[PDB]
Order: structure tokens, then sequence, then C-alpha cells
DNA sequence: GGGCATGCCTAGGCATGCC
DNA sequence: GGGCATGCCTAGGCATGCC
């Protein structure tokens, strides 16, 4: 169905300088997970692991939140919540811990929480903030996306936003970032094409 | 889910000398329903009316009626029932009179019916059997089928066969003709490959 | 645990004349289910089908069933009971019919029985024997294997023998024959590999 | 199944200059245990003896124990809790002390205590710290690990460090080291190949 | 229709146990 | 200990959708 509103994808650094990172991996044709920064787009297949870190100037106080939700990124689509397709929302593969409609998973994380918000529709997973040890630079989430952009009934071939949302324990906002994804079978060949079309 | 038994699909002309026909549309890019007598296929597009013709030496008695019926052509997936997958199943396209779960749909006939067998689990559609129009040797029935082959969650990608019988007022079996079905974007180009492949 | 007996692996074609047939698959590095009349041999991947053709010169009463139990092939393993490995038996594959430690499962009846036998602790599977359609020659069950020959703590790389009975209602031998099984990553590899050693 | 928290590996030599040390090993392939210094890796055959040797400035106070904990080194794992695979677990090989499902035993001490955590669900073993004998620059202990890291339902190929700590009596942090740990059957040949891709 | 768009299968060859 | 035994991963390439 349709939400009432469309969350900001407006990049917000915040008083903590919050920023994204992603890995180097290469264009291999079926490399796993992969990150175009000429794009900021993430390619990466249905169910595999996917990881993002978190980069802060500062260290946000304990009961800080992190929260991923998708949007479709075109505007005539944006407020259709982003949802499973029918047969993957059926298909036997909870993790136990998340709904079975839920594009967006977090994996390894027992404190993770599944919000439907009763408001807006939309679906998101959250997670506590956890600062690095005082040597490493950056936490690490580890994503799953449960559909390919282009399951039909689902994303149907639309491009999505993922929105990372850093928040206090009231859920209020501390920053922002934002990337594309895509979803499907082969990233490293599907990267390729869409850089290459840049040139076109 | 499975079914308790598997459709006879031996071939019996029986008392009436009844036949199958099919029109001679070639394999040109743009065909909507192509059918080749090397395979015994037919080669359809989704929702679009596909013509079958049946013939008979006599006319059976009024109250006969003609019954279409799809199984998975594979042996060990002859158990499963051949339905819709979830995404069309779901989506809005029944045309008052089909079940949305039904696979093969009877276009062009009020009288049509569709059955749920209570014991079998199986779906068909049955109509009246109606003897040849003036200037015809032949009945022909205009069927639709509502998935492709490919639909995830519902055919994915296996082969059916279409079983048409003949049958009188109890059900009983008068006449019995099948033949493979591949329902698919591109019929003639498929068509074209699969009779290719013959010779390898 | 290990059996009070060893079951009989005795070619008995009895009075139906009971035989098996096996597909022609190629040995293809990965094919899924291949057997080797040289070795009288099926080589087959965990969880895939496994075709197994009942040849008979007349037809057996209703009722009659097919069993089929594995044992370990070399002398000292035989009284060892053939089951799934912990791995596997822990893993969540059931198919809501078979019971997880059953190596043996058939796949697409709903009259299959899983036994374990109180008295001999062996595991086995059984269907009702069905002629062929008036037409066919031959009836076919398929089988699967749901663990590599390899599993440890499971066959831990021995080898097995799938033994096939033909049975009366009561489980009185009407025929029995058999072949042995490797379950494997590579069956064509594997075969192949097996096929040449028998020239060394 | 999985843990609330990720223990720290960071480095931490403390007030009693806590080092690790460890034998010279080379890699003649048979070798049963072989450190890389290049790696910071252990690599050592299942239920082996693993010498590792704690170095200290000046001596801890009475009550001081030390203790080992696994975790998977790839931050997407780090949550899961380390164990052993269905397999060992099940086999007989206890010592007597060690709980069937712990991956690092410590063996030729009595006083060694295995822990089971009710909070992070991780495993560990302890064993009180012994200053060196007179004559000695260094304490050893001695490790075995109970599964490959290859174990298919237990590491299942994934890399693990052994994180080694100083604690006092009431387990707060006095020092803190770890390595890389690889079990498998040739230690040599595995650490010359991995040494050799370095270079890759 | 002709060109893509995009998922699935599998042969090759690497990873890793075994005697 | 070198020679295999054997499972896993994935780039190649086809299957099949789309407009
Ligand atoms: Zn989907
Ligand atoms: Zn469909
Ligand atoms: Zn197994
Ligand atoms: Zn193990």
């Amino acid at each position: 169905p349709l939400s009432s509103s469309v969350p900001s994808q407006k990049t917000y650094q915040g008083s903590y300088g919050f920023r994204l990172g992603f890995l180097h991996s290469g264009t291999a044709k079926s490399v796993t997970c992969t990150y175009s920064p000429a794009l900021n787009k993430m390619f990466c297949q249905l169910a595999k692991t996917c990881p993002v870190q978190l980069w802060v100037d500062s260290t946000p106080p304990p009961g800080t939140r992190v929260r991923a939700m998708a949007i479709y990124k075109q505007s005539q689509h944006m407020t259709e919540v982003v949802r499973r397709c029918p047969h993957h929302e059926r298909c036997s593969d909870s993790d136990g811990l998340a709904p079975p409609q839920h594009l967006i998973r977090v994996e390894g994380n027992l404190r993770v929480e599944y919000l439907d918000d009763r408001n807006t529709f939309r679906h998101s997973v959250v997670v506590p903030y956890e600062p690095p040890e005082v040597g490493s630079d950056c936490t690490t989430i580890h994503y799953n996306y449960m559909c390919n952009s282009s399951c039909m009934g689902g994303m149907n071939r639309r491009p999505i936003l993922t929105i990372i949302t850093l928040e206090d324990s009231s859920g209020n906002l501390l920053g922002r970032n934002s990337f594309e994804v895509r979803v499907c079978a082969c990233p490293g060949r599907d990267r390729r094409t869409e850089e290459e079309n840049l040139r076109k």
C-alpha cells in the first residue's frame, strides 16, 4: 500500500560527523556485494552479507541506535512502501527474528528490532549503535536484502535507496546518510554496465 | 500442495474418434500462440488466446463436456498441483468468472465452470461440448494460460502438459488427448530453439 | 548403533520377473544423477532426484509395496545401521513426511511410509506399487539421498548398497534387486574415475 | 546461536607486560602445530598439543587466571558463538573434564575450568596463572582444538581468533592478546600456502 | 523485433581431508 | 609425504523476460 509520507533522504552528518564507508570489492561477475563510488550504489546478491561501515568523528551517547529503511528512488514511487514480493514473503526463509515481509534484515545481531510503523506503514530495522574498540576506526553493520530489485509484485525493477539514520534512545535524529541499492544475480556485471552507461 | 493421484495422460480417441487440431501459426516475433507438430507442444504468451480445435468422427451426445487440466510433465513433479504463482494469484486480473489461482481459463464462454477437486485437489476448467459450426469440421475452444512457465513460486520453469478430456454427464471418460505447453514471452523464438535442439 | 541382522542382498526376480532400470544420463562432471552399468552403481548429488525404474514381466497384485533400504557394502560395516549424520539430521530440511534421520526419501508420493524397524533397527521407505499406464512399460520411483557418502559421523566415506524389495501387503518377499550408491558433489567426475580405475 | 556481544580483541599488555610467545616449529607438512609470525596465526591439527607461552615483565598476584576464548574473525560472523560441530560434539572424545561442545581445551591441568557464560553464551577455558618454573622465563599452556576449521555445521571454513586474557580473581581484565588459528590436516602445507599468498 | 536485462545452472579448478 | 579423494565456489554462458 501507500505511505502518508516520505522519509527525508538528505545527507546530515550531524554533531557526531556521521558518515558511511564501504569495502573495496571489485566487479567480478558474481561478487556477492560491491559498492560503486561513482554511483553511490551498492550492488549485491539476495540474502548475501552486505557490510556497511559507520564512521563518526566522535562517539554518540549510549542508547544511540542505527536504523535502516528502503524507499523507491523514483519520485512517483516514493510513497509506495518497499516490501518483499508475494513469493519471497511466503517462502520459508525467516531467520527467526525478521518478519517475512521485511526487505532489509540485519544479520548476526540478537538485539535487532523490526518496526512496522503504525503511522507511516514503513518497515525498518534497527540495532543499538556500538562504538569501535579505541584501536579500530569504524563500526560495521551487516545487512541482507531479501528480494531482487527485479522481483515481480515487489520492487518490480524499480531502484531503491537505503536510508541509514543514527538516532538517540527516543528515536530523535542524530545523523543520516543513504545509498542506492540494486539487488541482483550478477552484481559485478551489473555494476560495470551502469558505470559504462555513465559515459553514454 | 500435493495431489493423492496423477491424472492419466494416455491418448484415447474413444468411440467418437476424438482428436485435437491446432492453427498453422509460424515462428515469428510478435506471435502470441504457435504449435509445434514436431514436439506436440504449444508455445504461447501469458493471457493470450490459445485456440485448440476439437475434432470428432461422430457427434457425442448432448450434455457432453470438454475439460482441460494441467499437470507437470516431469515424473517427479507429477503429484504437485499446477497452479498460479503467488504474484499472479494476487494481481487483479480475474475475468469475473475464473478463480484467481487457476492457471487455465476459457475465454468467451458464459457456461464455463471451474472445478477445484475435493479429492485430488486438481484445478480444471470445463465447458459444454458444442458440435462444429456450419462450414467447420472442428469445434474451437479458446484457452488462456495465466502464468509463464518461468513464474517463480509457480511452474518455476517446469514444463507442463495440458490434458483435454471429452466427458459425459457423470464425468465418465469419452476421450482424451494432450499436448505440452510452454508459456513464455517469445513463443516463436523459443519454439525454434527447442526444434533446433532436437537435432542436438 | 548396530543391527541384530543383515538384510539379504541376493538378486531375486521372483514370480513377477522384477528388474530395475536406470536412465542413460552421461558423465558430465556434476550431473545430478548418473548410473554406471559397469559398476551397477548410482552416482548422485545430495537431495537430488534419483529415478529408479521398476520393471516386471507380469503385474503383481494390488496391495503390493516397494521398499528401499540402505546397508553398508563392506562386510565389516554391514551390521551398522545406515543413517544420516549428526549435522544433516539436525538441519531443517524435512519435507514434512520423512523423519530427519532417514537417509533415503521418496519424493512426490503422499502414500510414502517411513519405517524404523523395532527388531532390526533398520530404516526403510515404502510406497505402494503402481503398474505402468496401460501403454507404458515400467514404473519409476524417485528417491532422494540426504547425506553425502563422505559425511563424517554418518556414512563417513563407506560405500552403501540400496536394496529394493517388491513385497506383498504383509511384507512378504516377492522380489529383490540392489545397486551400489555414491552420494557426492560431482557424480560425473566420480563415475568416470571409478570406471577408469576398473582398468587398474 | 548468537551472542548478545562481541569480546574485545584489542591487544593490551597491561601493568604486567603480558605478551604471548610461540615455538619455532617449521613447516614440514606433517607438523602438528606451527606458528606464523608473518600472519600472527597458529596452524595446528585437531586434538594435538598447541603450546602457547605467557610472558610477563612482572608477576601478577596469586589468584590471577588465564582464559582462552575463540571468536570468528570475519565481522559478519563475530556474534556467532564458536562451538564444535554436531559430529565432534557427539563423538566420544571427552577427556572427563571438558564439555563435549567446547572447541578449546587445556591439556594436563587438573585445575582447568570450563565456562558457558549465561549472559553472552560464549564458551571459554580458564586455568590459574602460575609464574614460570624456576629457571624458565615463561609459562606455557597447552591447548587442544577439537574441530577442524573446515568442520561442516561448526566453524565451516571460517577463520577464528583465539583471545587469551589475563584476569584477576573477579574476572577483571589484566591483559589481553590474540592470534588467528587454522585447525587443519596439514599445518605445514597450509601455512606455506597462506604465507605465499601474502605476496599475491 | 532486435537488443538488451537479468536470473539460473554448471564445469572448472581450488580448498582441504586422508593414508 | 606425495598423491589422491572429495566438497565448494563462481565466471561463463545460456534461459528467458522486457519493450
Ligand atoms: Zn522477491
Ligand atoms: Zn505467475
Ligand atoms: Zn550428512
Ligand atoms: Zn568438527
